């Protein structure tokens, strides 16, 4: 029922001390946190992250609430927003929306405007071997979702249970985007949490209000 604090945002609004309130927590590049929420892309064509330090090691099953909207900017742009969860490693790239190298080991879940979906939700795997082609369409899962330009925040809620062999539930605004059994790493290996973006010159702006991690499903 409870949030697990240590994987988790404070409340944003509330923090008083940034530097004790977020410890747990590795703001990357240009994310800066302004009047109460986590602005990733604050200027022309700059990319942040939120990475949390400790790696994650699920007990029974977990849920990942990440709160977040993209303002300021409706139209054709190259720009995503990107929450990950990834294996046992650690490049220095940002090359994949402000957040990772092309190769990669986990999951990566973006929105974005899709060449041929428009825009979306696509899901991706990569095992470390390969560079992830965005543009040949490779995602295993995918909706349709409309992000771009909304003052109304929305939340992504991802619920995982290797003891319902591996069932994994994606939902945008509490409606299913997709379920899959195609995701098996995290029952059985730490691993990191995180979100990113790039913008480009028209000033998209994506941004985190919220983030909490629950030690099952709920
Ligand atoms: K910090």
């Amino acid at each position: 029922l409870k949030w697990n604090k240590g994987y988790s945002l404070p409340n944003l609004l509330e923090v008083t001390d940034q530097q004790k309130e977020l410890s747990q927590w590795t703001l990357g590049d240009k994310v800066k946190l302004e009047e109460g929420r986590f602005v990733l892309t604050p200027g022309k064509n700059t990319k942040g992250s939120l990475w949390l330090k400790p790696e994650y090691s699920i007990k029974d099953a977990m849920t990942i609430e990440w709160t977040f909207r993209s303002f300021g900017f409706r139209g054709s742009t190259k720009g995503g927003l990107a929450f990950w969860l990834k294996q046992g490693n650690e490049g220095d790239s940002t090359e994949l929306f402000g957040g990772s190298s092309k190769k990669f080991n986990g999951l990566m879940i973006l929105l974005r405007l899709d060449d041929k979906l428009g825009e979306s939700v696509t899901a991706f795997l990569n095992d470390g071997t390969k560079d992830l082609d965005i543009e040949s369409s490779p995602y295993f899962a995918s909706c349709l979702f409309q992000y771009q330009d909304s003052m109304v925040p929305s939340t992504l809620r991802l619920t995982y249970n290797p003891l319902d062999n591996h069932l994994l539930k994606l939902q945008m605004d509490n409606r299913v985007c997709f379920q899959t059994r195609k995701v098996k790493f995290m029952g059985s290996s730490p691993f990191r949490i995180g979100t990113s973006a790039i913008n480009d010159a028209s000033k998209e702006s994506f941004e985190i209000l919220k983030m909490k991690l629950y030690d099952g499903v709920i």
